[PDB]
């Protein structure tokens, strides 16, 4: 079916799957830092907690880290913990050494979330310029600002940035959202600051400016994932262009099989209102239609007054979108963008998803220790939940950004090695049952290795749940 | 190309066509009723002015009617004039006779744009019920409210409604937006109230509730077009379901070849802010990707403080979306949903668009007196402007809701009959030149009749602009 | 790609694939019965040997069976042995001199009087159809010899005999086949002679039957009864040589193990041009159904006497492969021809050419799209293995199959590489000779053990692929069998590197 | 739909379309030269008559031209008259008795000594190739008679003669064609004899040339020179009968008006199985290019002597249509056969069957998708007319064409209805006989006027469609010509109801 024919035949009043495939990121703040509120977030459907290191002492974030782990352990929940960097930020005389030998007479310097426009006339000396206020406004201390024109000469990883990432490694974060990534080598610089000790931590590059967009191929190649950081992006490039940026980045990550997060103002009005606007409901649903793994929440939960409800909405919208998607068409078009010949693992994951569609399997079970194979299954967009039986707790938590996945922990030190995969496969099936995805009689597709092969999955299996 | 492959290859930094295909509806109010402001709307890119008869005296709207015609004639602009009915509205004790024998103990009565929830417990007598306030609030006089559960026993066309439509016929409106259309026969009732004198006026049914959605096939069959009225819709059915409603209605109208308008809160935050939110930019762009002819503005221009700017944004977003669309894929999937055999006119319009793509024509020119053939060309979604040379001024104004069309008036009483079509064809070409769409050398596709045939187009032509 | 775009990009002077997927069925006869001639056909490309029980005694066919088995053993070949039944078939008797010549305008007497079986002349000769004079009325047609001889019926002479008018020149040979198309032929689906042939076939351990003139599912049912419990594992391939066969194709495929498009008779029973369409229907339907199909009769006709085929013959063969036939067949050409070996070599050369001219991934997908969801686990697994073959450009696909059920279900999805089938039944090796792409190797379980592991059969298969020159250490294979728990069907797919 | 899904839904006992789109080319010979026999072929289905200038004198062909013109006039038929050149062709001389018989093992002497032209024997005979002994060295092969006779060269005897070893039984007839595939043949692209033939053809007003052995665009260029200014409107159809022809197909199509897949020789010059692929390349490329293509040689071979074809012959013909050929051809079968009329009737019956088995909308779209954008206005218009045909299930498509350029460009897009071409040139009527779907009617402008309106030619076309039984009042047609202003090409499409 074409998109057109598909749309014409959508049911609207028949009920839907309740197994929500997409993942919701939440930013923690005053509204949501208490343990009790973190529990509400988890219950309401958060999978990842975002610490925004553009604000607050190491000590402030320590509280977040503590309260979360308290909430998550209490509820038995796996929750990605993410550290979002300050980056080469610019706040306010304004904080930017090379400001004058960097910005042209004629260009633009927007301030305070893009609201205040200013045009440059000439250079006064080595410090500042004299400019032209294009619309009136009032202007707090310490407000963020963009230089759409010039490419900024601040470092990808500042000194504060080293101290933050170091603190992050020490607290065992699961992933990094690196603000303002412009190139592949900047990604490499984040990788370095993390060092040997932080080498198993996911870097999600935030694309926030012109150059990030231009270098997307390279950044994707070097990162574990992308965030479409639309706040800054919408100020750095014309507002309407962001729509195209979002489509490009989401689809390229989809082809690359790397998680991608859509961010910023998705349900903005819910910062203060019980109900979202019509535009906002549609934004969330369309980020899912674009192929986004994750949709994110910022102000809405950091400092909003409806943090449970806003997440509940987000979850409800994702479910609806998910059910209005022709998922087999997604699977297929992704398959078609892959080079032949595939590696054996990739052909296996691709083919397992094929089987899922062929037998209408109710669950897909994959053994992954690093998450590689989980992400490789999810890359192919099956219409069912992916159970991942994993030996690492870090993997459970990192897999919270990947569409469709519920991770289950096999404690190998306690229960044995499981060379023949039987204990892990059993653990996965029980998980699928416990969660209501399957019952005896249903078909499952299972992915792992045969007896000989080590270091990747090379086998698919179709089994009947007992 | 798949959607996926398409998205991966979008340019973002190359420039685009500036011939905007989609149309922008504006609601007139305190911010926009003066002649000078109406001129700004026209300049900023309004094509249709919406009078909201849910508020204001006949005398208030008379001002609007006058100021508009003053602005439009001054600027030489063609502007659809639309009358949006009060309908079976409910404001506030609440205004609804059969309220108690109509609503169940257990159902819901939301009030004031969906904000205030109330659950029904039992029946007191023949007047009112006693209910349960689910969230606190403050509650002005005269606030609109919905009954999601029951199907309302108010008339499709009330008495006020007759007086309004009668006033509308007398003022020569171009089209009607009928609130709360639930069935085909309700459409028929609007048609009756309009009478013989109003028989050439377009009825655009507003879909705003459960039943409208269920009966869409029938309503489309009976109407000239649809509006996705998402304000009321988002309160009558679960918020997230509107996303699906929008997709169904837009595509069905697209298959039916009838104009469709997407409405309500598209750039809401711009009621007060100079910049739209990220969610709002995306809403507008996605309504264009859905296949909407028109996107609409309500509060944003009725009572907003940035009415020019908000329209300018809307126009800029439409252009971007339009340019990121695979328009040939749209053309094709529409063609494929039509029954064989087509009528000759339809095969002609379909085929002209085919030629447009084949020779990359820069303009498509069609002679239509009623608009039939204009709408029939636009149905097939060419990637160029459609010039329509028409003999009726009412047609120019009604064609303002149809994608891609610029209408040009041939004054037949003044200039002659033009049986061989030469004067009208010349008029159309000059129009395309005047507007910068073509220059000598370019190819145009032209649609009208051969010398013999009367009452529809049966001929296509490919010509070189001199 | 579309068919058009595909064609304009075909190469003609580039190398082609070396591994022939289609299979060749050879009819045995004077030219071909000796052990030596059999070795000849095997080396030349024969996968299947067809005994035509329309000629010869049981003893005659015993010679064929013995010689075939001796030649196959010398060469270490699996060769399917097929018994093609007489059916409800009307043949002529014998002619004085072993031949008679007929001229347009002439009359002749056609009789069912058995007295005249041996002594056919210009003036009277015998056809074996006792109810001739009741069945074919004046103004009817009797066709003879692949329908090349046209006779019109003038009158009934007596209880035995019709007077006929000769329409065209022909030289008539002993015991030709006749067609009465405008007619209800009063004849058993399975005659007494047929039951004996079949029973004989069962004792002699044939692999498959080619059942002539199959009209209905019920008749397939009859042949199945006739093989009995003892013969239950023998494949039945139904021959579609008439109107009703084509009409009832869906049911005949249901009941059957396979289909032969028997074009000789079919081209006389129905207008000649409609054979083209029936050929396309039967092949594609067998493909969709996953049952082997064979295209037969006159494919390389002129090589009965000539060391090279006509241009028409060559494209007939290629198009049969393009249509999607598993097998193409020979008749005249191997039974009594002058070039039994070269005609086979030509057929195999034409198959390979067409094979490599095919867009095989598109075949595969076509077939997939025509199957109901949900699939059985077996079918998803096989379908998906083949999917994996294309994704990794695998050099061979190995499937463990005892019945052959799983091998046929793999081959169903039309991979573009050899399929190895490790089988624990010798008979299955031989029955898989009519299935595109399959090479079978035998695993002697009695002599080597249960192999619940599957390792021994997997190794055997890999080694078979190596011996055949399909793979070397480093190459990817796709392997299909069951996990440790599941019995009765495959539920597992592995992609391995060849050690 | 996919090819598979299409097939499984083909019907075989449902009615078929009645309006034959493909065209039949008949070679004239003894069997067919009389006026009466010509009327015979015309009524039977011949659209084109091929003179083979490899046999017969100018006077002989004059008889053919005259008889054809007399028969076409009696019947009011447009028949394309084609001159098929000798080319750089090597034929044998004459044999005593008009035939000789050769046995495997034998030697024979093959000589280029003209003394031996008339007197060929078992022991020595003549082939017309003066440079024989230089060109074909020991251990080479000489093939004769559609490459059925195989001789190996042993030694050179003298300046004229080679000793050869006979590979197989054959009965050799006077003046057969020879192939030296392993060889540079020292022969003119256009001999002196050729220039005269062509010049003769030009005076006699032939419609088209079938140019033998065309190797390069330059050689097409040579034939064009040879026709001169006077012959500039004659169509050149290049025959691809060798390696270089296939190799240089893209350039030969550029230079040519069309292509014949001449399979007789081609099947000897290149491995027999590769003809299948060359056939698919040439046809599809001509389709993409919008130039007519003909498939030739041995299509219905056995009907030279038999009143019905073989199963192979029938599918050869159908598959040529499926491939997308405009025309299929006859040779032996009409020139010297016993059933000139029935062989044509069979061919037309097979064409129609295959035509109706085709998914014609899919042909059309394939071809569209293979064209560069932007198209010329002409091409968009024609492409879009055909588009309209499918959309309204039109009963006929009318196009005004004087050169035939626009008719060929309409037919290019493979509508599934008759195309009427109103033309002001009698020659165009006759040249359009090799273009699928076209029926031409003649508009006598000198006698009826300028018709800048187009009304007179539009009416003429509609009336032609009525006479032919394609349309009645009420039916939809699609009509293609120019608006009032544009000259030199069509830029306009109309859908009308037939009054
Ligand atoms: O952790 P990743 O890289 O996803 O790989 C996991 C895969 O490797 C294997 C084989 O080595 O792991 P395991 O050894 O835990 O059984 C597969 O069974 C499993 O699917
Ligand atoms: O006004 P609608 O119904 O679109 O029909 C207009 C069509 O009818 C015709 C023919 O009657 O109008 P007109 O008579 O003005 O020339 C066509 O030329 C024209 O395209
Ligand atoms: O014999 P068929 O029906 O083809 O099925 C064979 C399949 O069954 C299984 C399991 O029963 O056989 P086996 O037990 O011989 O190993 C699979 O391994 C094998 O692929
Ligand atoms: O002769 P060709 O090149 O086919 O083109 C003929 C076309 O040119 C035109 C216009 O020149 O011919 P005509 O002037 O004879 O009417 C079209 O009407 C006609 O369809
Ligand atoms: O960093 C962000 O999330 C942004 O600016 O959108
Ligand atoms: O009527 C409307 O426009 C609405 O409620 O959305
Ligand atoms: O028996 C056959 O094979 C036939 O009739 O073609
Ligand atoms: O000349 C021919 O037609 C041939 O060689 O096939
Ligand atoms: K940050
Ligand atoms: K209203
Ligand atoms: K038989
Ligand atoms: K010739
Ligand atoms: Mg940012
Ligand atoms: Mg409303
Ligand atoms: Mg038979
Ligand atoms: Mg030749």
């Amino acid at each position: 079916m074409s998109q057109l024919a598909h749309n014409v035949n959508l049911s609207i009043f028949e009920p839907i799957s309740h197994h929500r495939a997409n993942r919701i990121v939440c930013t923690i703040g005053p509204s949501t830092q208490s343990v009790e509120a973190l529990k509400g977030l988890i219950r309401s459907g958060m999978s990842v907690a975002r610490m925004n290191f553009s604000h607050g002492s190491h000590e402030y974030h320590q509280t977040t880290i503590n309260n979360l782990r308290a909430a998550a352990t209490e509820l038995g929940a796996h929750i990605g913990l993410a550290l979002d960097t300050k980056g080469p930020e610019i706040r306010t005389y304004i904080e930017y050494p090379r400001l004058s030998i960097t910005v042209r007479p004629g260009g633009f310097i927007y301030i305070d979330d893009g609201v205040l426009s200013l045009k440059v006339l000439s250079k006064e000396d080595e410090y500042t310029l004299k400019c032209y206020v294009n619309n009136a406004h009032f202007l707090t201390d310490r407000k963020g600002c963009n230089l759409p024109g010039c490419e900024v000469d601040l470092p990808a990883v500042s000194e504060k940035d080293r101290e933050d990432l170091k603190f992050g490694v020490e607290q065992g974060i699961d992933m990094v959202f690196a603000s303002f990534i412009r190139t592949a080598e900047q990604v490499q610089e984040v990788r370095e600051a993390l060092g040997e000790k932080g080498k198993d931590i996911l870097i999600i590059s935030k694309i926030e400016n012109h150059q990030g967009v231009q270098n997307i191929d390279g950044i994707i190649e070097a990162s574990d994932g992308i965030m479409v950081a639309r706040g800054d992006l919408g100020v750095e490039i014309p507002a309407e262009k962001v729509v195209v940026a979002q489509m490009i980045l989401i689809s390229k990550c989809n082809v690359a099989g790397k998680p991608v997060i859509c961010a910023t103002q998705m349900l903005e009005s819910m910062t203060t209102n019980p109900r979202p606007t019509r535009a906002e409901v549609s934004d969330v649903a369309n980020a899912v239609f674009n192929g986004a793994d994750c949709v994110m929440l910022s102000g809405e939960t950091a400092k909003g007054k409806y943090p449970n409800e806003v997440v509940q909405y987000m979850a409800r919208i994702c479910l609806e979108a998910q059910s209005a998607t022709n998922q087999a068409v997604m699977f297929n078009s992704i398959k078609k963008m892959q080079k032949l010949p595939m590696s054996p693992e990739e052909a296996v994951c691709s083919s397992a998803v094929n089987s899922v569609y062929e037998v209408r399997a109710k669950a897909l079970l994959v053994l992954s220790n690093s998450g590689r194979s989980a992400r490789l299954a999810s890359k192919y967009r099956p219409d069912c939940p992916i159970i991942c039986a994993t030996t690492r707790m870090r993997t459970c938590r990192q897999l919270t950004i990947t569409r469709s996945v519920d991770a289950v922990f096999y404690d190998a030190e306690r229960y044995g090695e499981d060379e023949n995969k039987e204990k892990r496969v059993q653990l996965g099936v029980d998980c699928a049952k416990k969660k209501g995805y399957v019952v005896p009689g249903d078909l499952m597709v299972v992915v792992h290795a045969d007896h000989k092969v080590k270091g990747y999955p090379n086998q698919t299996r179709i089994i009947y749940v007992s």
